[PDB]
């Protein structure tokens, strides 16, 4: 079974590229990471930092989660990320996405022992 921590890595980690996400990066990645299986997942962010650096965020700046829970953490440093946002003309199963690279602080929700990221909450 896929753990919550594993699902976060599949949905949100892409350490293999620095940023250089082409204009088709999201179209490709949303498909390959299986986020277009039952529906076009409308928004999803990939983090291009090492897994260790992202996992380390769980011991960084504690902040409120968008849902009001208190287990979210904001990175002290900006991180290379790519936001994927479904286009207006996108039609399942042919999910289409706008690919936007940025450098921003991430906010993740962390849970468990070991305490690791399980949701991507926001970037600021
Ligand atoms: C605003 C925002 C949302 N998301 C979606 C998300 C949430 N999650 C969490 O993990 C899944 C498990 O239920 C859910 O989609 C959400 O809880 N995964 N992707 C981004 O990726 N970047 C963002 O800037």
């Amino acid at each position: 079974k896929e753990t919550a921590a594993a699902k976060f890595e599949r949905q949100h980690m892409d350490s293999s590229t620095s940023a250089a996400s082409s204009s088709n990066y999201c179209n490709q990645m949303m498909k390959s990471r299986n986020l277009t299986k039952d529906r076009c997942k409308p928004v999803n962010t990939f983090v291009h930092e090492s897994l260790a650096d992202v996992q380390a965020v769980c011991s960084q700046k504690n902040v409120a989660c968008k849902n009001g829970q208190t287990n979210c953490y904001q990175s002290y440093s900006t991180m290379s990320i790519t936001d994927c946002r479904e286009t207006g003309s996108s039609k399942y199963p042919n999910c289409a996405y706008k690919t936007t690279q940025a450098n921003k602080h991430i906010i993740v929700a962390c849970e468990g022992n070991p305490y690791v990221p399980v949701h991507f909450d926001a970037s600021v």
